């Protein structure tokens, strides 16, 4: 039973990269309704009530997220597609 965090492509699943996944399982486990991370130097939010990110400081799409097992289809990890 081993876990993973992902981000909604257009047609699939983007796995986050180690170290987001590790700050939102964090959060996930201490009960936090939300979080912020960085990626690619910008802020996002993490809503884990409704299950979506977002860029915290300018336009962006919502993006639905899920924490699911490793062994699903995926596209690749933090925009790194799987070959
Ligand atoms: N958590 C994240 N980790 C890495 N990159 C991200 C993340 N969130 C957004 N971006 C990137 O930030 C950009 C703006 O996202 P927005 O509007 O939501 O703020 C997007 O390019 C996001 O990248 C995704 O989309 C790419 C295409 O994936 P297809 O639809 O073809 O499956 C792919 O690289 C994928 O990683």
């Amino acid at each position: 039973g081993e876990y993973a965090w992902y981000y909604e492509g257009r047609n699939g699943w983007w796995q986050y990269d180690e170290r987001t996944s590790r700050e939102l399982e964090d959060a996930f486990s201490k009960g936090k309704k939300n979080t912020e991370m960085l990626i690619a130097g910008f802020l996002y939010v993490a809503d884990l009530e409704n299950m979506v990110q977002y860029r915290r400081n300018e336009h962006g799409r919502r993006r639905k997220i899920k924490r699911d097992i490793i062994d699903i289809p995926k596209k690749g990890v933090a925009g790194l597609r799987l070959d």
